[PDB]
Parts: C-alpha cells; structure tokens; sequence
C-alpha cells in the first residue's frame, strides 16, 4: 500500500555497493589482533569505544534506503557467519566487499554477470576443497585453549575456562553458558543430560534471544508410545497444573492433533508445556528412555509389558528436572534429581553389560550411554558488574565456545589470513570455460589476500609487502601482528577453525554475487 | 464529495502506460527458471530478496495516481490469472504491457482504437483456438509431477507431494492443503466428502483469505425436503446452541425466509450456522443424502415414508463432522466420524448394486458414490518456522495444486514460451476487414515472442536469436534455460497447463485494450 | 535502527580534538590556587560562579556530535582520575589535550600512530618510575593537614577536620562522611567496624551515587559455613520480615543458588537484604566473626562445637547494627550496640592473649582484631544552609579524604607542577627504537611542563620564564602562586600525593592515544 521507489540495474547496484563500502570500511579497521578503534556515539551516556567488528557492524545504519539495504544484506550475511561458526563477521564483510566491488567493475565494462558468477563460484569451490584438504585436527588441549582465546578476541580467561571445561567433560561433551550473579567467571560440573532431538513445534519458545525455551523445575512426562486419547493427556495436564510445575513431554511423534492442542493451550496465559521426540531409532530409544526415567525419578508410561496407560497418571509416576533448555535441534534436561541409588544401580548394570559382548556398533551406544549417565554438564556462569556487561561477556563466551566446537568437529588452519593464501596455488590448475569465468577466477584470487593485507595494515605495516613475503615464504610460517614478525604460525598459537574460513568465504561469495546480479531494488519513499 | 482531478484521452493513457511499464519492467526480470533478483525493502527488518514475480508485483505501489492506477489495473489482471490458474502472473503482465504499448504507438499515429481492438481480439481468439488444438492430455503421473514442479517455481518437494497425493487419491480426486505445526510437509489421507454445491449466501464466510468458511466439530442438519415451519428450525438451533456445536444445514433451496433468518442471526456474536444447496437434482439427490447421513451419523428428516418432521429434532438424529470448509461453488465436510459398521454395510450395499444392471449413465453415479465413500480426502499439511514462511509455503503449494488441476482438466502445452511460438503460423490464414485489424494482428504476432524472449534474456542469452532458432526448428524441441540448450521440450518436462497460457493471453489482451481505449481517468487530488 | 553518520580518520579526529580543545580551554583557566573564574548559566535561577574545574568540566556539552564525544572522552577520563584519586581532573585534562594536539600535529605530517603511541607509553613509564623514585611518605599530621587543604581547593576547615580525624583514629583508620542538618561541620567518633570484603551481587544497591547500599537498624546474620538448605534461610527471612527490620548476612560464599534467591527477592517492593563474604582466610575469619558476634549481640550459627543449625533461628540469636554501608570491595557496620560487658570481656581476653607469644605474622592480626573493635568510626557530618550546598560540600570533603588516603598510601611529591618538572631528566636516558618513538619522547617531555605553566599563567605571570627558572633551580624549591615567589616547596605546604600525579599522567596518555589513533567515529544524525 505504501508508495515505492523502484530502481533498476547498475543505478541501484551502485548505491548498494556504496552502502557495503561504508559498512566494510567501518568494520575493516577492527580486523586482526591489532584492530583499530571505533567510537560509537551513545544517545544516553558516554560513547562506546570498541575494537570488535560485530559491534561496529551492528552499529551502522545508513540514511539512504539503497545504501542501507546493501549494507543490511552484507551485514546479515556476516551475522549468519558469526552465528553459524562463532567467527568471521569482519572477514566475511571484507571478502564480500572485495568480491562485490571487483565484480561490479568487471561487469560495468560489459561482462556477463552469470558467467562471472559461475567463475567466482567455481573458484570458491576449489578454494574450499583445498582448504579442507589442508586442515588438521585438534590433538591436545593447548590447541583448544589457543582456538578459544583467538575466538574471544585474545581473552586468555575465556580460552582457559573453555579449555578447562573441555578437559573436564570432553571435546565432544556438553558445555553450556548461563549468567552469573558474582564478579568472576566460575566453572561448575552439574548433573544433566542432552540428546539430539529438538522441539517439534517452534511455538513453545519462551526466549527469543536464541530460539530456546527455558524452564525451571519442570515435570517430565515419558510416553514411549503415541498418545492413546485426549482423556490420556488431559489428566497429565491437570496434574501438572495442580502441582504448580510445568510439563516437558517426550514421545514418538506429536505432530497432528496433540501438538495442535498443546499449541492452542500455549496461547493461554500461565500454561507452559513443550514436546520433544524420543531420542533413538530402535533399542537405543528404549534404553535411553529407561535411563532418563531412572535419572529423573518416576515411572515409564506406555510399556509393552507393564501396559501402564497414560490415563492413570499419578504425581509420583512422572519425572522431574531442574532446568529445561530445548532448541530447534537439541534438547537439554538439566539438574534432574532422581533416585541416586537407582542411578548407581543402572550404572552398575550398564558397566556389567559392557563386558558381556561387543558388536562394534552397539558398544559405541553403550559407551555413549555410560558417558551421558557419568559425565556431567559443564556450566560456565558469566559474572560482571551490570546487565550490559554480563550480556556482552555472555555473547563473547558463547561465540568462543561455538568456534571451539567448530574447531573440534572439522579441524584448524593457519590464522591471520594465511589459510586463504595457501589456497591460491590450486587456482592455477583449474581451467575456465570462457573469458568471463577466468575473470571470476582472477576476482577470487585477488581476494584471498584481502584478510592478510587488512590484518597487516591494521598492525601498521604495508600489508602488500607482508603478503608478498608470505607467498614467497614456506607453507608453515606466516606473519604475526602481535609481534610484527614472520613466525611459525602453527605452534605460535595462531590458528582458527576450518569451519569459520569456509563459512566466511561461502557467505561472502553468495552475498557478493547477489549484490552484483540483483536487477531491481524496490524501496519505500522516504 | 472530495475534489477530483480528471484527465482525458492520451494525456491519461500515457501516464497509465508509464505505470504499467514500471510494473512490467520490475516483474519481467523474474521470469523463467533463470529469473533475476528483486530486493524489496522491508520497513521493519531485513530486505526481502525474491525471484518470484507475484511478490514483485504485490510490492510495487507508485506515487503518481495515474501511473499507480495503470499499474493496479495490470496488477489485478495478473492476480486474476494467478487465482484462476495458479500460474501466469508474469506472462500476463509482460503480454499486457507489450500489447498496450504497441497499441498506444499505433493509435498515436492516428488509428482507430475500436478497429485495433477488433483485430487484436480476432488474433487472440485464433491463437487460443490453435492452442486448444495443440494441447495434449496428461497420461502418466510423472507429467503431473513435472507440472507441479514447474508451477511451484522449481520446487521438487511440492511436485513430489502433489504427485503422491494424486497417485493415492486420484487425478480428479479431492486434495486440500492446510497449515501444519511440524517442520516438514506430511501427506495424510483422511476420511471426508466433497460435493459440487456451495453456500447459498456469501454472508457466513468465516475466512476472508479465500472466500471460505471454516468450522471445527460442527453439526450436520439434513432435510431432503424444505423447511416446513419456523418452529421446525428454531428447535434445531436451540439444540445446536445447547450442545456447543455449530450447525451445518443442507436443504433443497433456502433463499426467501429461512436464509434471511440465518443471515440476521449471523450478526449475533458467536452464532454459527451455514446453509448448503442440496447436492443432486434427481435420484442422486435422493441417495447421496442417505450416504451423508450414514457417514456422519444420525437420521434423515423429511422422508416420504418416515414422515420425520423437523420439529421433533433430537441430538442423536443430527449428523456430526470434524471440519466444515465451504466455498462459493463447492463444499467439503471433513472427518465425519460415524458408525463404521453402518458405513461398511452401505459399501456392501453399493457394491452389490454395482453388479445388478448397467445403464451407461447410472453406473457413473454408482462409481462416483463408491469413490466418495472409499477414496479419502488427501490433506497436505504445511509446516515451517514462522507464520510468514508457512503462509508463503501454503500459497505456493495451493497455486501448484491449482495449476496441476488446470493441467489435468484441459491438458498441457510446451513450456518456456514455445506454446505461444507455434501459434504464430495460424495468424497468416486469417484475413482482416481493414488495415487496422491487420495492425492489431501484427501487434499480436509480435507479442507472441515476448515470453520466450524474456525467459532467454533472463538466462543471459540474446533472446531474439533463440526465438529465431525456435521458429526455424521443428515443432517438438524448444530452448531450455536451466541447461541453456535447444532440447526436446516434452520429454524433459518443460510443460505448463494449456489453461494458464489461455488465461494469460485473454487477460493480457483485455487489460491492454482497456488501457489503450479508456478515455477519461478520474483521480483524487493529492 | 537509528540512522548514523560515520566519519573516518583525520576528518573525525580533527573534530574530536576541537571538542577536547574547547573543554580543556574552559577548564584550564581554573587551574592552580590562583584559578580564573567561570560563570555557568543556570536555567532556573542566578548564574553559577565557580573557580573549580570539576564543575566547569561537568558543565560543558557541545552541540556538535564529534566535538561532544571528544569532550566526553576527556571528561570521563578526568572524572576517573578524580574518582580514583580525589584530585587531578584539570591536570589530567590539560595533559590529555597537550598530548593529543601534539600527536595530531606530528601524525598529520605523516608519522605512524602506533610508533608515536609506543614512544609516548615508554616516556610515561619512565616518568612514573621517577615519580615513584622521588616520593616521600607522610611523617606528621601537619602534612596530612597540608594535603587535605590542597585537595579541598584551599579550604582550611576541611583540611583541619580531616587531620583531626586522622589524629583521633589513625592514618589507616575508618573515616566516613555523611550529611547533616547543623550549620557547621562536626566530628564524631562512634562505635563500628569495617572489613575488606564487599557485596557479592551488585543488585542490592540502594544508593546509586557511590555504588553503595545504605541501611538503618538492620539485622545481622552470621554463618561460617554454606547455607544448610533453603529450609534454613526461609525462617531467617521470615524472622527479619516479622521484626520490621532488614537483614545483613555474612557467610563463606553465596554465589550460585541462595544469591539468586536473594536477587529475586530483591525484585519485590518491601524486601531488603544484603550478603557479604567471610572476612578472613583461616583462624582470623573465625575469631573476627566471634568479635562481630560479641559486638552485635546474639549467637553464631554453624559452629563445629555448638552445631547451631540454621533451621532454629530466633530473634535473640541474630546480631544487630545501627547503620550498614556496603560497597564493591568494602563493608561497614555502624552503631552496633551489643553487650558492653561482653565487649569488655572480649577486649580483656584479647589484651591477655597479646602477651602469650608472638610469631611476627599473627601478632599483627591480633592488633587488627583489637583495633577493629577498639578504634571508633570517625564520621564527618556535613551541614549548611540548603540541600545543594551540602551535596557540594560533602563531595569536596569526600574528594579531600580520598586524596589524603592516596597520600598516606604511596607518598607525596612537590606540588605546583614541579613534580612533573623533576621527571624531565628521566627522558634523557631512554633511547628510542626509531624516530617516531623519539617524537613521542619529545611530546611527553614538552608536555611535562604544561601544569606548572598553566598554574603560573593563571597567577598572572608569563609561565614560560617561571618554568625555566624552576628547571634551572635546585631540586627542592619551586614557584609559589599564592605568594608569587620561588619558595622551598616542601615545608611551605605545597605537596600532593604521588598517586594523583601518576593517575593523571596515565589517564591523559591513554585518552590522548585513543583520540589520536581512533579510525572510525559513528554518531547519530542530528
Ligand atoms: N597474533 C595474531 N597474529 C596474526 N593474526 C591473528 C592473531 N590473532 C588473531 N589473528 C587473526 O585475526 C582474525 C580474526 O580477527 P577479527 O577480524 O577481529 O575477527 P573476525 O573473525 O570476526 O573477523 C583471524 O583471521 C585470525 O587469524
Ligand atoms: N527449464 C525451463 N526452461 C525453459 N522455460 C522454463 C523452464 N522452467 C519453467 N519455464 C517457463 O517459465 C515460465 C513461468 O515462469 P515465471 O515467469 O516465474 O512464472 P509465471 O507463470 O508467473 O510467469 C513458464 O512459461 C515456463 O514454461
Ligand atoms: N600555593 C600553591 N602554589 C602553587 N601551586 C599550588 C598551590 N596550591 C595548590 N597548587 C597546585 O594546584 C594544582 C591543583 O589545582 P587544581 O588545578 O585546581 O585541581 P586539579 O588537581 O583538579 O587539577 C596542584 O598541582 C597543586 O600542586
Ligand atoms: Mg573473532
Ligand atoms: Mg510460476
Ligand atoms: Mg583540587
């Protein structure tokens, strides 16, 4: 209904590129360990002085509609990189601006956007392949500490606490980060579990910050079979309502009818309940549900042998947990105080079954169940002096933990933009179909130098000469910005996960192609 | 009572054509499988990046009143093409603009708009005749999948689910699409019925999105005869009100008084009851109501042998259904739970009557009742992560259903704009009355290369040479845009319903004539 | 969401420097004993005539965003100097402007900001080393009076009261400053204690002026162990809310659970409670809690001998104090009227144990234990003629207290600006790495005479010749400005703590580097 202003072709692409140029100029100065300083004017108090690319990026909002939406496009892409891999906002932004500007200048000469995009994406796939083949896995906790410290903007405390948590629980363990009311960060191992199923309907989310649902002292309903009837879930809801506690139900599949009833009941004020799918696809589902029932304390409803009907639900027949955190893909049941003697008996039964037989596939499940029932949940409470400080530190710790998980899962590569510099040689092997694909290959190859050049420039040195030396030098040493010398990157501690570099290059190429190939831009009149 | 600005003749037609030019220029870049990108500025969040022409068209609102109303004219015509055949908004828009601009240029030279319109519609009707001539009837489910997948803008999931639904239920079966709470689309066959009658009065509509009326757990009053007395419908409404369920009545004809009473009680807060014309007119009217009474459950009021008066209405004699969704022309009664033993007995009676005699006109009715009581209603539940996403997905799959129906109702025809490229030869057999009808026929034959040229242009190639090759080549191969090569069109699966092309050409010609012949344009003073 | 203006490099640093120049010019005139006069327009009464630089600084807000944020940066840095040392807002401001202007003029010639900052930091470190090298401690109450009078801008009465309070209590004793209704400042010694542990959660703060929590007639709960259960803190809270009196609890560590419960109880209107950590690291903690229990009157809950479970708390079993002041690192319990006979018995026991054996590390602790109970809190009640001039005078007395504590903590140096003048020979021994670090050394050595020059200029004389005479003169005399002659600076009275000079130089150098090395400045559009 609102009157629009419509711009076509390069007329709109130029303005969008101006917006992305302002964004990338603002966020480029903050890149590296020697990142420059940005002062953001606060409308209520003292100005905010930061060297963080995420804050600088989320800070700017342009007045021009076209510039603002180009900046918003690149900015949301960088946010996606940050939220997916824990790092890469500034790198994705500088790569995106490089690719977009080079593509715009090549297209304005009269080239084909589609062929250039094809060449750019073939180059990107080659680079990602080489960067994956050059990755190395983490083998020692010191590498975990290095990765966490780099991902936390050089914060040694965050790296140390994350490495300690991964030492206590495991590299593939369960670590969570909540707020703390004290003045120093504290590491706590508490009893809890986490399994690879998320909420069926995204309508129970209590918290909009991280697409989570947080509950305190929530009842656990277990039903290994489908809900028999409405008169079988209604008594459980009545019991939960009368017992002043929320409900967390886990079953096979609650999609069509009971899910609709729960969603419509969610609209009621004061009614809280979530649904999660059962963890496994066979005997693992049954034994994991038995483990959860033992750890929570209660009874299992719907068993083939016991034939316990959901209609005859009792307060003592449901599980109990302290804190519930359910996400889109994973669900966390925290502080489940069940029968300790029963938990010990179940542990004894599991360890007795461990030394019975091995099949190379079910023994992995048995070891996993032992780990879930034995290894606690690492909680990293974040302390500070005010709400803003605890929030910012919580975000930094969460992002560092995400980047550490990414390093564990895939591996690590040389930091400081050196990983993308060792990916240049493989662009010689590939051959383009036409001249525009070769133009895209050139665009990408003059782009992998941008992160290292930016980091060196922020260090104060003339980054062109440094990257020339880096390319001339061997494949194990690179340029350090803290010390200002070419050092062996791998053991100096300057390493980042393969995932962040992959995601940054992919996101940058995607948004740059979108910026250089968008034909019509529709904006509301100012 | 508000001051108007009035413009006359070409002075207003020029401005309206400027508006339609901006609309068609913005929506023309998103045409084909290779369609360019429109960045639509959202006022509250990130910009909306889309390649879908219906969204681009919905986005555009001009500031100039005359340009805006020209854009709105072509926009609503394209919307009617969409809502009538589920596909053809961008083609209708580009042909609209082509014909309108060509006729405007031929009329500014001093031609007669009436003679040009006559020639244009002569040409259009010839093209529609040849396009009916070249249609082919779908004969295999893979063609249904191809049609659904094209009509869904290349979504393979929509094509696959629609083909599975039309394999489970049938090509001319009952398929409905409803929202869903889960994260994936699930196909479900649910017991229901649908007949070819719609609500009598368009005042009971609960849903404004689609001229529909949705109910849950509704009563079904049946009276094969007419309502004898008002004291014969007041007790039924009293029972409905006291039994907390919305009545749904089906009589012969309710127009004069009972319908007026129902409409005046509709304005009461919380009163819900709809009337539906009796389904049949002969013996089918006599037996389909028995079928519905057996399905829902209860008794039939007004029989010629049972004399069951409507005054003695009882809660055990009315029908029951789960969902009632009635449209202007058709009505669906979903989840009618009745005596399954009675339904089995009715099916046994029908299959016994099947092998009794054959009349070549009543066997069809027998098999139709067999299918209505046997083939369940396919419901395609649509799930996602946000109300806007589930609404977009619902609209896309609904349009794909409409286009598949349009394909299985009249046939298919070569896609990619080649359908309108093999209708050009027909324009040489006709002969105009005067020179201006020849002018209009030239306009139309020039307009018939515009869809193929637009698709090729969006693919990155020079569409004129491609359409020259298509007209020089044989009558079975056309130009692909995903693979960028001349390929036999029918085998790969580039086919669209002949109805969408027919409707697009008719709609485009109508709005173009209305734009090049309107003489006075009255607009509110800004 | 707010649109921003983003400025880069010198095109922003220049405007920020203009802001800091306006701020420093306005606050520089008020520097010294002979400080000039500033009239500040009061928008409700008569203008405010002041010679005090903190009011002038806090009085200045520029209309331009970039200038205002440069001014605000230097303002907050000067405020930090004033709030962590009690004196040095104007000296820090003038040094900061000097360093920033000189760095800006050297960088605009083409220098490297990183290297200039490195030279500046090495120069500042050398200067601070020599400042620590030339500091002398306080040896008589006369010097306490001198430093208090200088830190109160010449007020002989503030110096006198602070010196008398330090004579009565001690140079390392508890002195506090509250408001009062009389017309003349009065000194009172009252019973109370203070220990080096502050609050655990910064959410109980009733006072927002000085991050304090102020209570009147508050109950004291003691527990030298972890809270047994919620079923033992609930009765405590019930007792506290039944006897119409707040609670002050001291424990071992209340961070995770009970702290969260006290914070959520802090969110209800009518509930007040604070928590403090245990005072000691061993036997000192136990005996200090014993002393506090005797001084407050009641019982100790949680001993290994008495085993007084926290589930049997009674009103006679809790301690009582008059006024409670809790800060971030310190806690004060004031007017705790316990059993005077029990306090005398405790004092007799302590003085009897003070003659058994000494160990050179626990006799000190015994002295401290006796002093906590024996030395009374010195409260300096401030009063006058209205509400605003009691806040003003209380701020002045508090800042003078802070500077006297800084003097009795590290030492004193030659006032007037000669302290920074005697540190000039330091900068002749250090050697720079390159020419830009020599530029930084020159900047700092030229900056080291700005305060003396400013004080002399405000006196009425050409300060360049005065500082030349001071540098040519012996290392014990310097220019007086209340007399106008070069006098022996040490026995005349003109001395300031080394901590104010050190903090001012650090703060000036830090904000000046920030100002001359900030690359991007983001402000909202006006
Ligand atoms: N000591 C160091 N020397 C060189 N490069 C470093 C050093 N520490 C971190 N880096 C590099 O800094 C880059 C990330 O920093 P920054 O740009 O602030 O964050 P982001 O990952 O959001 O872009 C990484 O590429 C990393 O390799
Ligand atoms: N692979 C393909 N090659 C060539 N044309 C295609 C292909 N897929 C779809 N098309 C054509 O695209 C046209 C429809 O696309 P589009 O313009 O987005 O929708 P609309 O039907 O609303 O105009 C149809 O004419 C169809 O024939
Ligand atoms: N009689 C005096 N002669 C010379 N200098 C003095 C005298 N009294 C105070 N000063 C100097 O004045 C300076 C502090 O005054 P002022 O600038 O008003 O406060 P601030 O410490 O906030 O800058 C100190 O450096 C001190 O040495
Ligand atoms: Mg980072
Ligand atoms: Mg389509
Ligand atoms: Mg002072």
């Amino acid at each position: 209904g609102s009157a629009k202003d419509v711009k076509f072709g390069a007329d709109a692409r130029a303005l969008m590129l101006q917006g992305v140029d302002l964004l990338a100029d603002a966020v480029a100065v903050t890149m590296g360990p020697k990142g420059r300083t940005v002062i953001i004017e606060q409308s209520w108090g003292s100005p905010k002085v930061t060297k963080d690319g995420v804050t600088v990026a989320k800070s700017i909002d342009l007045k021009d509609k076209y510039k603002n939406i180009g900046a918003k496009l690149v900015q949301d892409v960088a946010n996606n990189t940050n939220e997916e891999a824990g790092d890469g906002t500034t790198t994705a932004t500088v790569l995106a601006r490089s690719i977009a500007k080079e593509g715009f200048e090549k297209i304005s000469k009269g080239a084909n956007p589609v062929e250039i995009r094809r060449g750019v994406m073939l180059a990107v796939d080659a680079v990602i392949a080489e960067l994956k083949k050059q990755s190395k896995p983490v083998t020692t906790p010191e590498e975990i500490a290095q990765v966490a410290t780099i991902s936390a903007n050089g914060d040694k405390e965050i790296g140390n606490i994350i490495s300690d948590a991964m030492k206590k629980v495991g590299r593939k363990g369960v670590i969570t980060v909540k707020d703390g009311k004290t003045l120093n960060d504290e590491l706590e191992i508490i009893e809890g579990m986490k399994f690879d199923r998320g909420y069926i309907s995204p309508y129970f989310i209590n918290t909009s910050k991280g697409q989570k649902c947080e509950f305190q002292d929530a009842y656990v309903l277990l039903s290994e079979k489908k809900i028999s009837s409405i008169q079988s879930i209604v008594p459980a809801l009545e019991i939960a309502n009368a017992h002043r506690k929320p409900l967390v139900i886990i079953a096979e599949d609650v999609d069509g009818e009971a899910l609709s009833t729960l969603v419509l009941n969610r609209l009621k004020v004061g009614l809280q309940v979530v649904a999660v799918k059962a963890p496994g696809f066979g005997d693992n589902r049954k034994n994991q549900l038995k483990d959860m029932a033992i750890a929570t304390g209660g009874a299992v409803f719907g068993e083939e042998g016991l034939t316990l009907n959901l209609e005859d639900v009792q307060p003592h027949d449901l599980g109990k947990v302290g804190e519930v955190i359910v996400t889109k893909d994973d669900a966390m049941l925290l502080k489940g105080k069940g029968d300790k003697a029963q938990i010990e008996k179940r542990i004894q039964e599991i360890i007795e079954q461990l030394d019975v037989t091995t099949s190379e596939y079910e023994k992995e499940k048995l070891n996993e169940r032992l780990a879930k029932l034995s290894d606690g949940v690492a909680v990293l409470k974040v302390g500070g002096t005010s709400d803003v400080e605890v929030n910012e530190k919580k975000d930094r710790v969460t992002d560092a933990l995400n980047a550490t998980r990414a390093a564990v899962e895939e591996g690590i590569v040389l930091g400081g933009g050196c990983a993308l510099l060792r990916c240049i040689p493989a662009l010689d092997s590939l051959t383009p179909a036409n001249e525009d694909q070769k133009i895209g290959i050139e665009i990408i190859k003059r782009t992998l130098k941008i992160p290292a050049m930016t980091i060196a420039k922020n260090a104060g040195v003339e980054g062109s000469l440094i990257v020339e030396k880096i390319m001339q030098s061997s494949s194990e040493v690179g340029y350090d910005a803290m010390a200002g010398d070419f050092v062996n990157m791998v053991e100096k501690g300057i390493i980042d996960p393969t995932k962040v570099v992959r995601t940054a290059l992919l996101d940058a190429a995607g948004v740059a192609s979108l910026l250089t190939t968008a034909e019509v831009v529709v904006t509301e009149i100012p």
